[PDB]
RNA sequence: AACUCAAUUUGUAAAAAAGUUUUAGAGCUAGAAAUAGCAAGUUAAAAUAAGGCUAGUCCGUUAUCAACUUGAAAAAGUGGCACCGAGUCGGUGCU
DNA sequence: CAATAATCTTTTTTACAAATTGAGT
DNA sequence: AAAGATTATTG
C-alpha cells in the first residue's frame, strides 16, 4: 500500500512514492542494452524537467505575415498583367528587368539597368527624380504624356505600400486650408444661431488645430480662445469631431440615448442620419462643415511639412523633406569643414560610428544619429537653426521611415487616381482599367471571411458561391461574404452543455427572455385573508401577468403586481408576495426594444413571427459590420417601413447564452409531451422550474441529457497556459508509469500541487491626459526606470498620496511606504492591483482591516478620478472603498485565510478530475462510483510553511532535487491532513465565525510539539497524534520527522530531463551580407551566399550517429569515422525521406545504416567516474550531474543568507556556531567540480575569490557561495559572480568524447533504463 | 447554479510602417602602385523562412516525441519481492 | 586544440470567440 | 527577454 505525491510546474514535474509510514521505497530495476549491467537500485522519488511549452502566438504572427507578403506580391502581379500587352510595345523586357533586379550582372539575363535598359537614360532619370516622390508629384501635376514605364513605377509604388485602412470614407482633396474651412464652420454655425454668434476674430485656427499636440489639448486650446463656449458645448463637440475625437451630442440637443459620432467609423453616415432625423436637416450643413475641417486637419496631421497646394500633398511634402535634407547637409558639411576638420572623416565617412555616414550607409537609427550629432551641433556657431530642426525630428530626414505608419490609404488613392486621370487620354487601356487599378489598392479581404482557401486550410471557413478564382473584382460575386461572415463566429461559439449538438441562442433571444421571466414567475407565492395556505401562480395567472405587466413595462415592480394584477383584475384589496422582493429581475428587454422600433404590438405578440424576430436578433448579434447587417435584414424590407428598417440596422446585441432552442422549447416529456417552457408556463400545483425539471426523475429530461454524449486531445482543450498543459500531460504519464512500477496496484491517494516597461508607459501616458496633469512635463521619465515599484506608483498616483489629500515629493520615495490595500495577513497579493504608495502606512487606519471609513469619505472622489482614467482597476477601487460597504467582516477575514489552504483554481480541479477518472473506473450496484483512489489537492503554502516550520529549508540554486522533495512532502502533508481531519475531505478530496478563523489558522498545529498562541499560553499536544473517531496513528513526532529528515538527504533522486526534438524557425532570421564561408545558407536555391548573402546559425532538430568512411587524402582512401552529425530543422525531411542518400551527399561512404542512432536534444551520456553529459546539439554539451549536497549545509546556507519570533536566537545561534561550514562547502563544490565539471581554470578563480573574501561578513559570504552552484548546476554552463568577480563560462565545445561513452535511454521516471555502450559500435 | 461590471489568459482573422540582403542610381582628380585629397549620400526594384502539392490570392516556426516489439497514425504492449544500509545507489536473503 | 568575445527581427491597428478570476450583487 | 548555441577570431 502506497501513495503518490506530485508537484506540477511549468518547467518541472516532481514525483514521489510513499508508504503508510511516510517512507520512500526502493527497488532494483532491470537494465537493458549491451552493457554488463543488468540491474540497478533506485529510490521511488524523482523529478522530470522540460523546456517550457510555447503559445501559438509567434507561430500565428509569422503565418499572418506570410499571407500579407503573398497578397502584396499579387497586387503587383495584377497591376503587371494589366500593363502587360501595352507595355510589350514599349519594352518587351521591362518587367523581366524588374524581376531580375536582385541578381548580379554575372547572373542577369537582361541589361543591368532596370527602368530603361541603357545607362545614359537611366542616369538622367535619377537626376531629374532623386526620389520616387519627385516622379509621383510630376505624374500628378504635368499634362504632357508620360513614359508608360514611369507611370507603372509610381502606380506600383502606391500599390506596394498602400497605407492603412483605419479611416473609413473618402477624403476630399480640396479640403486643405484649416483656416479657411474653420471660418466656414463658424459662418455655417452663426447662420443657425444668429442670436448667439461666435467671434472667431483673431483666432489662429491653423496654429491651434494643426499643432503637434494631442487632439484633446488642441480642442482645449481652441475653446480657450472663445469666451462663452463650453468644452462640451455644440461648437466644442463639432471641433471635437473635426479633430478626430468621438463626442456625444445628447446634452447638446436634449435627447434620450447617447448619440456619439466619429467621422472615421463605418457608422458615421448612418449615425448622422439618425441624429438629423431627430433634430432636423437644418443641421445638415453644420455637420458637413465639420467633416470638411476633419479632412484638412487630417492632412496637417499627416505631413511633416506644409505645402503650397497640389493634388499630391504627400509626395510634395517628401520633396520638401529631401530638399530640406539637401540644403541642411550642404550647410552642415561646409559648416564642419570650417569649424571642425578633426571630425569630418569620422562624421561623413566612418560607418562604424553614428555620424551621417552610419546614418545612411551604416545601421544607425535616426535617434542614434541625433544622439550622436547633437553635442557636435552645440559646439559650433551658425547652428541654432538646425538644432530646432533636430528637436522637432526634422533634421536630415529620410522619406521611408517608421513614422509613415500613419499615412491612410486614401492619400495614396488620391495620387493614383490623379495620375490615371492625366494619362488615360494618351493611353486608352488606362481609361478602361481606371476602376480596376483603383480596386487593387483599396480592396481588403474582410477579417470575417479569412483565408480565401479551397478546402486545404485548417484555418479557413469561407464559402464560395461561385467556383472561379477569386480576384479583387469578382470578390463579392464569388465569395458569400455573409455565410462566411456567419461561419466566422459560429466556429468559436459554444453549444448547449445539456444538448451538446445544439447551438446556444443569442443572449437577447426573445425565447431566452421569455424562459427567464417564467422561470422566475413560476416560483412566486401569494396569500391573503381567506386562504389556508400560500399559493403559486397558476398557468392562467402567469400568462395573465406576462401579457398585462411584462409586455408593457421593461421592469415589473412588486408594487404593480399587487396593484395592477392583484387589485384591478383579482379584486385583492391587499395581498402578500414572496419569491420576488422589490422588483423582478428578468425582463423582456428585447421585446420592448423591437416594439419601440417597428411599432406594431400585434406583429410582436402574434406567435407567427416568432422565428422572424429571433432571426432579427441573431443577425444583430451575429454581425458587427454595417454592410453585413443591412444585406441580411433586407429580407424583411417588404415587411417593415423604410424608416423602420433604418433604425433596425443600427441596433446591436452582444452576447451568447448557454441554452439552445431545442432545450427550452423543444424536447418533450414523453409522458406529458410538454416542453420545459411549457412546464414553466403551467405545472399543476407543483410549479417546478428549470433546475428541478432537468433533475426530476419523474420526468424524462434527465435521461435524454446524459444520453449525450483521446488524452492529449482532452488536455489541449482545457483553459490555461500551454506551459501548464505541458506539465499536466507529463504529470499523467508519470502516474501511469509509477503504477506499472508498483505492479499495477493503484495507489491509495494522489496528492497534487500546482505552482502559481513598454506596457507601463502607455498606461501612465493614457492616464495623465484624462486628468491633464503637467506632471511629466514637471517630472520627465524613462520606460526602463518604471520597474521600480515605488516610482511606478508615484505616476499611477499622479504624484499624490492615496490616503491623504496631500501630494508626494518625488525625491523622497525611500521614506514613503507601500501599503497592502487588503493586508497580506489575509491574502498575499504583492501586485499593483493591491498596493498603494503613501507617505505613512499609518494613515490607512487600523492595520488589521481595509482603509478606514474616514479615509474613504475623504479620498473616494480622488479614487474615482483615478478609475475614470484607468490608472487603478475596478478591483482596486472596490477594495479601496469596502469600508463604507461593511469593510472586512470577521467572516470575510475567515474566507481569505481559508483560501490560503484550499485550491480554488479551476485548472487544478480539472487535473484532479482526469486522475480521479483514470484511477477510479469500476461502478457499483446502484450505478455509483467506486472510489479506490482519493485525489488530494493542496496549495504551495502548506509545504513551504512546513519546511520553514520544521527546518527542512529549500535552496533552489543547489540542484533540482527540491522539485522531487516538494512532491514527497506533499504526499506526506496531504495524507496526514486527511488522516487527522477526515471530515475535511469535502474541501481537499475530489468527489461563531471565529471558529473557522482560528481553525484554518491553527490548521497545521498538530505537527508542532509545543504551541504558543499569541494570547499568552503554552499548550503541548502529545508526542503521537491520533484520530478521534479513527484509531489509526497519524504522526509520531519522534520517528516521522526523522523519517522525513532521512528521505530529504538520500543522495539518489531520479532527475530526468525530457528529451525533445527541436522545432521552429530554420535559423537566426538575420540576413547577413556576402562573405566566403560554408556556413551561410541560401535564401533561394539559385542565390549563392558568396554572391548574395544569406542566413546563418541553423537550429539542429536532432543529431545522429554516423559510423561510416570518408575519402581521406588525394588517394581517396577511406578512413573510418564515428562522428556526430547535426540534422537541421530545414534539413530534416530530406534526411528522414532517404537517410542513406542524404548522408552520401555529404561525403559519407559505406554508412552502417543499422547503427544510425537518432539523438535528440538532452540525450544522456555517462562516462568515467559517473560523469554525465547531455547533448545540446551536434557539437555542444551540457552538464549532466546533480550535486547531492548534505542537508546540513543547505539549511546553514538558507539561514546564513536569511539573516532577517524569539526562536531566532535558536536560528542565529547556528550560523556563528557553525561558521566552519563555509570551507567545507567550498570543497564539497570543489570535490564535485574536479570529478564531473572539469573546469580547472575557473575552479581556481572560485577558490582564489572565496579565499580573498573570507574576511567578509558571514552573510555576504553565504549568499555569494550560493552563486557558485551555477558552476555545478545541471544543464548549460552560465556565467556567475562571486562578490564582484565575474567568472565566465567553461563550455563543453566538443562531442567527440561521448561517442565512446554510454548512452542512457531514460523512462519518464528514470526508473526504467536502456544503456548502450557506444564503444561497441565500429 | 444565475446576473452585472472589470480585468486576465488563450485562440483566430484582416491590415499598415520599418529592418535586412543583392542589384541600379557612370564618382572625379592626381599617383606605376598601395595611397591621398575632393565630390556625393535621403531613392527604387526584388526577396522576406528553403520551399511544398493539394495548385488555393492555399500551406510551411504551436501542441505531441526515452528505448525495444507491434502499428499508417493515434496509441498499445515490454522490466519479481523483502529486508539491512547510503556520495548519485550499494549489499544480503527468497521464487 | 582552448579561451575569448559578439550576436541574436521590430512596431502598430482593426475585428471576433472562449475560460477564468475577483469584486459587487 | 533573456538563455545559450553558433560563429568567428585569437592564443
Amino acid at each position: 500500500k502506497y501513495s503518490i505525491g506530485l508537484a506540477i510546474g511549468t518547467n518541472s514535474v516532481g514525483w514521489a512514492v510513499i508508504t503508510d509510514e511516510y517512507k520512500v521505497p526502493s527497488k532494483k530495476f532491470k537494465v537493458l542494452g549491451n552493457t554488463d549491467r543488468h540491474s540497478i537500485k533506485k529510490n521511488l522519488i524523482g523529478a522530470l524537467l522540460f523546456d517550457s511549452g510555447e503559445t501559438a502566438e509567434a507561430t500565428r504572427l509569422k503565418r499572418t505575415a506570410r499571407r500579407r507578403y503573398t497578397r502584396r506580391k499579387n497586387r503587383i502581379c495584377y497591376l503587371q498583367e494589366i500593363f502587360s500587352n501595352e507595355m510589350a510595345k514599349v519594352d518587351d523586357s521591362f518587367f523581366h528587368r524588374l524581376e531580375e533586379s536582385f541578381l548580379v550582372e554575372e547572373d542577369k539575363k537582361h541589361e543591368r539597368h532596370p527602368i530603361f535598359g541603357n545607362i545614359v537614360d537611366e542616369v538622367a532619370y535619377h537626376e531629374k527624380y532623386p526620389t520616387i516622390y519627385h516622379l509621383r508629384k510630376k505624374l500628378v501635376d504635368s499634362t504632357d504624356k508620360a513614359d508608360l514605364r514611369l507611370i507603372y513605377l509610381a502606380l506600383a509604388h502606391m500599390i506596394k505600400f498602400r497605407g492603412h485602412f483605419l479611416i473609413e470614407g473618402d477624403l476630399n482633396p480640396d479640403n486643405s486650408d484649416v483656416d479657411k474651412l474653420f471660418i466656414q464652420l463658424v459662418q455655417t454655425y452663426n447662420q443657425l444661431f444668429e442670436e448667439n454668434p461666435i467671434n472667431a476674430s483673431g483666432v489662429d485656427a491653423k496654429a491651434i488645430l494643426s499643432a503637434r499636440l494631442s487632439k484633446s489639448r488642441r480642442l482645449e486650446n481652441l475653446i480657450a480662445q472663445l469666451p462663452g463656449e463650453k468644452k462640451n458645448g455644440l461648437f466644442g463637440n463639432l471641433i471635437a469631431l473635426s479633430l478626430g475625437l468621438t463626442p456625444n451630442f445628447k446634452s447638446n440637443f436634449d435627447l434620450a440615448e447617447d448619440t456619439k459620432l466619429q467621422l472615421s467609423k463605418d457608422t458615421y453616415d448612418d449615425d448622422l442620419d439618425n441624429l438629423l432625423a431627430q433634430i432636423g436637416d437644418q443641421y445638415a450643413d453644420l455637420f458637413l462643415a465639420a467633416k470638411n475641417l476633419s479632412d484638412a486637419i487630417l492632412l496637417s496631421d499627416i505631413l511633416r511639412v506644409n505645402t503650397e497646394i497640389t493634388k499630391a500633398p504627400l509626395s510634395a511634402s517628401m520633396i520638401k523633406l529631401y530638399d530640406e535634407h539637401h540644403q541642411d547637409l550642404t550647410l552642415l558639411k561646409a559648416l564642419v569643414r570650417q569649424q571642425l576638420p578633426e571630425k569630418y572623416k569620422e562624421i561623413f565617412f566612418d560607418q562604424s560610428k553614428n555620424g551621417y555616414a552610419g546614418y545612411i550607409d551604416g545601421g544607425a537609427s535616426q535617434e542614434e544619429f541625433y544622439k550622436f550629432i547633437k553635442p557636435i551641433l552645440e559646439k559650433m556657431d551658425g547652428t541654432e537653426e538646425l538644432l530646432v530642426k533636430l528637436n522637432r525630428e526634422d533634421l536630415l530626414r529620410k522619406q521611408r521611415t517608421f513614422d509613415n505608419g500613419i499615412i491612410p490609404h486614401q492619400i495614396h488613392l488620391g495620387e493614383l487616381h490623379a495620375i490615371l486621370r492625366r494619362q488615360e487620354d494618351f493611353y486608352p487601356f488606362l481609361k478602361d482599367n481606371r476602376e480596376k487599378i483603383e480596386k487593387i489598392l483599396t480592396f481588403r479581404i474582410p477579417y470575417y471571411v479569412g483565408p480565401l482557401a479551397r478546402g486545404n486550410s485548417r484555418f479557413a471557413w469561407m464559402t464560395r458561391k461561385s467556383e472561379e478564382t477569386i480576384t479583387p473584382w469578382n470578390f463579392e460575386k464569388v465569395v458569400d461574404k455573409g455565410a462566411s461572415a456567419q461561419s466566422f463566429i459560429e466556429r468559436m461559439t459554444n453549444f448547449d452543455k445539456n444538448l451538446p449538438n445544439e447551438k446556444v441562442l443569442p443572449k437577447h433571444s426573445l425565447l431566452y427572455e421569455y424562459f427567464t421571466v417564467y422561470n422566475e414567475l413560476t416560483k412566486v407565492k401569494y396569500v391573503t385573508e381567506g386562504m389556508r395556505k400560500p399559493a403559486f401562480l397558476s398557468g392562467d395567472q402567469k400568462k395573465a401577468i406576462v401579457d398585462l405587466l411584462f409586455k408593457t413595462n421593461r421592469k415589473v415592480t412588486v408594487k404593480q403586481l399587487k396593484e395592477d394584477y392583484f387589485k384591478k383584475i383579482e379584486c385583492f384589496d391587499s395581498v402578500e408576495i414572496s419569491g420576488v422582493e422589490d422588483r423582478f429581475n428578468a425582463s423582456l428587454g428585447t421585446y420592448h426594444d423591437l416594439l419601440k422600433i417597428i411599432k406594431d404590438k400585434d406583429f410582436l405578440d402574434n406567435e407567427e413571427n416568432e422565428d422572424i424576430l429571433e432571426d432579427i436578433v441573431l443577425t444583430l448579434t451575429l454581425f458587427e459590420d454595417r454592410e453585413m447587417i443591412e444585406e441580411r435584414l433586407k429580407t424583411y424590407a417588404h415587411l417593415f417601413d423604410d424608416k423602420v428598417m433604418k433604425q433596425l440596422k443600427r441596433r446591436r446585441y452582444t452576447g451568447w447564452g448557454r441554452l439552445s432552442r431545442k432545450l427550452i422549447n423543444g424536447i418533450r416529456d414523453k409522458q406529458s409531451g410538454k416542453t420545459i417552457l411549457d412546464f414553466l408556463k403551467s405545472d399543476g400545483f407543483a410549479n417546478r422550474n428549470f433546475i428541478q425539471l432537468i433533475h426530476d426523475d419523474s420526468l424524462t429530461f434527465k435521461e435524454d441529457i446524459q444520453k449525450a454524449q483521446s488524452l492529449h486531445e482532452h488536455i489541449a482543450n482545457l483553459a490555461g497556459s500551454p506551459a501548464i498543459k505541458k506539465g499536466i500531460l507529463q504529470t499523467v504519464k508519470v502516474v501511469d508509469e509509477l503504477v506499472k512500477v508498483m505492479g499495477r496496484h493503484k495507489p491509495e491517494n494522489i496528492v497534487i500541487e500546482m505552482a502559481r516597461s513598454r506596457e507601463r508607459m502607455k498606461r501612465i501616458e493614457e492616464g495623465i491626459k484624462e486628468l491633464g496633469s503637467q506632471i511629466l512635463k514637471e517630472h520627465p521619465v524613462e520606460n526602463t526606470q518604471l520597474q521600480n515599484e515605488k516610482l511606478y506608483l508615484y505616476y499611477l498616483q499622479n504624484g499624490r498620496d492615496m490616503y491623504v489629500d496631500q501630494e508626494l515629493d518625488i525625491n523622497r520615495l525611500s521614506d514613503y511606504d507601500v501599503d497592502a490595500i487588503v493586508p497580506q495577513s489575509f491574502l498575499k497579493d504583492d501586485s499593483i492591483d493591491n498596493k498603494v504608495l503613501t507617505r505613512s502606512d499609518k494613515n490607512r487606519g487600523k492595520s488589521d482591516n481595509v482603509p478606514s471609513e474616514e479615509v474613504v469619505k475623504k479620498m473616494k472622489n480622488y479614487w474615482r478620478q483615478l478609475l475614470n482614467a484607468k490608472l487603478i482597476t475596478q478591483r482596486k477601487f472596490d477594495n479601496l472603498t469596502k469600508a463604507e460597504r461593511g469593510g472586512l467582516s470577521e467572516l470575510d477575514k475567515a474566507g481569505f485565510i481559508k483560501r490560503q489552504l484550499v485550491e480554488t483554481r479551476q485548472i487544478t480541479k480539472h487535473v484532479a478530475q482526469i486522475l480521479d477518472s483514470r484511477m477510479n473506473t469500476k461502478y457499483d450496484e446502484n450505478d455509483k462510483l467506486i472510489r479506490e483512489v482519493k485525489v488530494i489537492t493542496l496549495k504551495s503554502k502548506l509545504v513551504s510553511d512546513f519546511r520553514k516550520d520544521f527546518q527542512f529549508y529549500k535552496v533552489r540554486e543547489i540542484n533540482n532535487y527540491h522539485h522531487a522533495h516538494d512532491a514527497y512532502l506533499n504526499a506526506v502533508v496531504g495524507t496526514a491532513l486527511i488522516k487527522k481531519y477526515p471530515k475535511l475531505e469535502s474541501e481537499f478530496v475530489y468527489g461563531k465565525a471565529t471558529a473557522k478563523y482560528f481553525f484554518y489558522s491553527n490548521i497545521m498545529n498538530f505537527f508542532k510539539t509545543e504551541i504558543t498562541l499569541a494570547n499568552g499560553e503554552i499548550r503541548k499536544r502529545p508526542l503521537i497524534e491520533t484520530n478521534g473517531e479513527t484509531g489509526e496513528i497519524v504522526w509520531d513526532k519522534g520517528r516521522d520527522f526523522a523519517t522525513v529528515r532521512k528521505v530529504l538527504s538520500m543522495p539518489q533522486v531520479n532527475i530526468v530531463k525530457k528529451t525533445e526534438v527541436q522545432t521552429g524557425g530554420f535559423s537566426k532570421e538575420s540576413i547577413l551580407p556576402k562573405r566566403n564561408s560554408d556556413k551561410l545558407i541560401a535564401r533561394k536555391k539559385d542565390w549563392d551566399p558568396k554572391k548574395y548573402g544569406g542566413f546563418d546559425s541553423p537550429t539542429v532538430a536532432y543529431s545522429v550517429l554516423v559510423v561510416a568512411k570518408v575519402e581521406k587524402g588525394k588517394s581517396k582512401k577511406l578512413k573510418s569515422v564515428k562522428e556526430l552529425l547535426g540534422i537541421t530543422i530545414m534539413e530534416r525531411s530530406s534526411f528522414e525521406k532517404n537517410p542513406i542518400d542524404f548522408l552520401e551527399a555529404k561525403g559519407y561512404k559505406e554508412v552502417k545504416k543499422d547503427l544510425i542512432i537518432k539523438l535528440p536534444k538532452y540525450s544522456l551520456f555517462e562516462l568515467e567516474n559517473g560523469r554525465k553529459r547531455m547533448l545540446a546539439s551536434a557539437g555542444v554539451l551540457q552538464k549532466g550531474n546533480e550535486l547531492a549536497l548534505p542537508s546540513k549545509y543547505v539549511n546553514f546556507l538558507y539561514l546564513a543568507s536569511h539573516y532577517e519570533p524569539e526562536d531566532n536566537e535558536q536560528k542565529q545561534l547556528f550560523v556563528e556556531q557553525h561558521k566552519h561550514y563555509l570551507d567545507e562547502i567550498i570543497e564539497q563544490i570543489s570535490e564535485f567540480s574536479k570529478r564531473v565539471i572539469l573546469a580547472d581554470a575557473n575552479l581556481d578563480k572560485v577558490l582564489s575569490a572565496y579565499n580573498k573574501h573570507r574576511d567578509k561578513p558571514i552573510r555576504e559570504q553565504a549568499e555569494n557561495i550560493i552563486h557558485l552552484f551555477t558552476l555545478t548546476n545541471l544543464g548549460a554552463p552560465a556565467a556567475f559572480k562571486y562578490f564582484d568577480t565575474t567568472i565566465d563560462r567553461k563550455r563543453y565545445t566538443s562531442t567527440k568524447e561521448v561517442l565512446d561513452a554510454t548512452l542512457i535511454h531514460q523512462s519518464i521516471t528514470g526508473l526504467y533504463e536502456t544503456r548502450i555502450d557506444l564503444s561497441q559500435l565500429g
